[PDB]
């Protein structure tokens, strides 16, 4: 089931990149399975093989690069290379977790962040 993990898996949440989503809500959080397998730095089975409490989503490439983007008037993020308007071929995300939801999300961080 989509558990997105049972932190408690021994399960790394490495700080994925994500964009401001609605403030009126709340800031969520879709982390880029194109950042988290980087991380691996092995194959997309391996996520799923290892993580097969996670699945996979994709918003378009001009999707994510918008609102990136646009928040790189504060901060600079030339990784942005990577992405691009004229191009849809696609990220990858995954759900993030309760913690990351809480963490992200209810905007929480008194510590190394762990909801």
């Amino acid at each position: 089931s989509d558990v997105f993990e049972f932190e408690f898996s021994e399960t790394p949440l490495l700080p994925s990149y994500n964009i401001q989503v609605s403030v009126a809500q709340g800031p969520r959080n879709w982390l880029l399975l194109s950042d988290v397998l980087k991380k691996l730095k092995m194959s997309s089975r391996i996520f799923r093989s290892n993580f097969p409490n996670v699945e996979i989503v994709t918003i378009a490439e001009a999707e994510f690069y918008r609102q990136v983007s646009a928040s790189l008037l504060f901060s600079s993020s030339k990784d942005l290379e990577a992405f691009n308007p004229e191009s849809k071929e696609l990220l990858d995300l995954v759900e993030f977790t309760n913690e990351i939801q809480t963490l992200l999300g209810s905007s929480v961080e008194w510590l190394h962040p762990s909801d």
